């Protein structure tokens, strides 16, 4: 059983795949109250009740990110072993995720439920800099618009509660120190089970960057990892008081 109730990361083991947990609040500078993630074997659930917040760069807009994830995430330099991230991005044939969740929150709070990948040229990065790529997919959202500009609609199926639905996903595209791509389910879910390919968004990213000049050769970066998580808060946010419980996580890496 893991019990965090300050930032940290710990790894874990679920459904036999290695997995990372990070208890996540890393655009906060100060705050007091209460969190805490814990996994039990069968679920993961995280809870916040927190106050006197403050961001530590309120140009990065969110304030934390609880999540956990699969592979290897550059920022922290860190992968659970075992792990079969990083890859190619075209030795990748398919990867399927599959999870149910349960989320709540005060109204007011901004927040999403979101995943993310980052590809990057080397596979093995510490940052994301010119010439890679943030990719993020958005079920859930509250108070909180992707960063960038909303440039483009794609239709893409995936399976919600057992049943196969075609969504309508925003494109939202950022040029900051490195690409933000950030595809947002318009209907969008705050309890379910959803399972897609994630080689669907991969593939309309690759299109969509097609004309790049700072991304160049998408096919040949490194897929470095799936997040699965909440990001939250604004510059604004004081207190924030929200959780969230995952469970039924599978994934299918069908790798060249």
């Amino acid at each position: 059983m893991v019990l965090m109730t300050k930032p940290g990361t710990s790894d874990f083991v679920w459904n036999g795949i290695p997995l990372s947990m990070e208890l996540n609040l890393w655009n906060i500078k100060e705050y007091s109250g209460s969190v805490a993630m814990k996994f039990d074997g069968e679920k993961i659930t995280f809870d916040a009740d927190i106050q006197n917040l403050s961001p530590k760069e309120p140009e990065r807009y969110v304030l934390g990110y609880p999540e956990f994830y699969y592979g290897y995430k550059p920022w922290e330099n860190h992968t659970a072993e075992g792990s079969k991230l990083p890859v190619p991005v075209s030795s990748m044939k398919s990867f399927s995720v599959e999870v149910s969740f349960d989320i709540h929150h005060e109204p007011s709070l901004p927040l999403n439920f979101a995943m993310e990948t980052w590809l990057t040229r080397e596979k093995y990065q510490t940052e994301a800099s010119i010439g890679d790529v943030e990719i993020m997919v958005w079920f859930y959202f509250n108070n909180l618009t992707p960063g960038g500009e909303k440039i483009e609609e794609f239709t893409i199926p995936f399976v919600l509660n057992g049943e196969s639905v075609e969504g309508t996903w925003e494109l939202w595209l950022a040029e900051w120190g490195w690409d933000y791509l950030a595809f947002r389910l318009k209907d969008p879910v705050k309890k379910g089970r959803v399972k897609f390919d994630v080689r669907h968004f991969l593939d309309a990213a690759g299109k969509a960057l097609s004309s790049s000049a700072r991304v160049k050769d998408f096919e040949d970066l490194y897929f470095t990892v799936w997040e699965i998580g909440t990001e939250f808060g604004s510059p604004e946010t004081k207190s924030a008081q929200f959780g969230w419980k995952f469970e039924n996580f599978s994934i299918d890496l069908e790798v060249r």
